[PDB]
């Protein structure tokens, strides 16, 4: 696992940060530009808080499967000059599986902290706290609150963002090149 | 900080485990025999909870140098049968200090998260909120309340066990192999 917690550290580094929206504090992760992407019930208004600094939110897309199924994820374009380090590159086509995955948290709550949850397994569908949500890995790992929006990753991959949990069973929104340009 | 990711995953998986006291939860380090640390301020009574399951404390050695000045650990020999892998060889003879540690957490709040703290410097002399404590590591890292007992660690490295924090610092009682027979 030490080359998932290098590309981890590094990765988490470059591209990620904490964000408060009125729901709560997230991981939030910088894509490419100034598009980054949120779990999608950070629901977040027009303006966010981004490392202690209030940002406005261009336009938010709230991903759903061409059946509409919910999909878990809100992209959002932000008001700010700087640009994202392109990482497009880092994520897959299709719902990666692996055998040892690192999900990285970077919050008030969880600053900059990393767990080796081991296995990733697509799951597909999932009934997420009522709702059906498809396009989901799971790995065995108690998760706790505050760790939504964390960023599920593998040596060289950026596998999901992480939007769920119960008890020893976590979930993340597989993190798909084409729902970027 | 690969290596010293997956040293910690291993050591934690070994010797580690999550203890409740009356004065909180921590995470807390096997060392040999029946034989374990806290932070002192675990103060821990006659009884604790070692996994959900409460374990007897035969024997509480709440350590100080020479000159009486504190240290910050307490040592307590555990009414259990099943020995603690001997990590004795992990702990040095002095202050190790180190470019990338980890700090590796285990309790309900915090389970199985690792940490890259980066730099541990020899810090020795610190007021421990009102308590001059010596042979105190420092790093540089914004820890929170729910890490103490965190083990500290590098490649082939056990360094100290986690005691203090204020904002952007975290120290650690560096764990010495002659506290141990
Ligand atoms: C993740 C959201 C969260 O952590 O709140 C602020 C960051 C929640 C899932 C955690 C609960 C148990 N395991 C977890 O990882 N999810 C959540 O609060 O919302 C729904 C949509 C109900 C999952
Ligand atoms: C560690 C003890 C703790 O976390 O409580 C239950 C596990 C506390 C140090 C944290 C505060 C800021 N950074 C930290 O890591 N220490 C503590 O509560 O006690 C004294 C002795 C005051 C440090």
């Amino acid at each position: 696992m030490g080359p998932a917690f290098e590309f981890a550290v590094a990765m988490m580094k470059r591209n990620s940060s904490t964000v408060k929206t009125e729901y709560g504090e997230f991981t939030m992760l910088g894509i490419y530009d100034r598009w980054a992407v949120l779990p999608r019930h950070a629901k977040p208004g027009p303006t966010i808080l981004m490392n202690d600094q209030e940002v406005g939110v261009l336009d938010a897309k709230e991903l759903v499967d061409k059946d509409g199924t919910n999909l878990e994820l809100t992209l959002l374009k932000l008001n700010r000059n700087e640009k994202f380090r392109d990482i497009r590159g880092f994520l897959a086509k299709e719902e990666v599986e692996v055998n040892e995955a690192v999900l990285a948290i970077n919050t008030s709550k969880f600053p900059n902290m990393y767990i080796p949850v081991g296995q990733v397994t697509e799951y597909g569908f999932l009934n997420l706290g009522g709702t059906p949500t498809k396009r989901m890995l799971m790995y065995n790992f108690p998760t706790r609150a505050g760790q939504c929006g964390g960023v599920l990753m593998s040596t060289g991959k950026v596998l999901g963002i992480h939007v769920g949990g119960n008890g020893h069973q976590g979930f993340s929104a597989a993190l798909l090149k084409h729902y970027f340009n």
